[PDB]
């Protein structure tokens, strides 16, 4: 079992260099969609 433990970083190094290139493309824009949705959320404050 120790050797499937060893066996797990290659997984493991697998799922770090597809999260790397995912986050790399696609940050800016999840970044602009969480500012967009806290603006929508704060522009609640004066009108009601």
């Amino acid at each position: 079992e120790a050797a499937e433990v060893t066996r797990k970083v290659e997984e493991t190094d697998i799922v770090m260099q597809e999260v790397e290139t995912v986050s790399q493309q696609y940050l800016p824009l999840s970044t602009a969609c969480s500012s967009i949705y806290f603006t929508m959320e704060s522009l609640k404050q004066i009108h009601f």
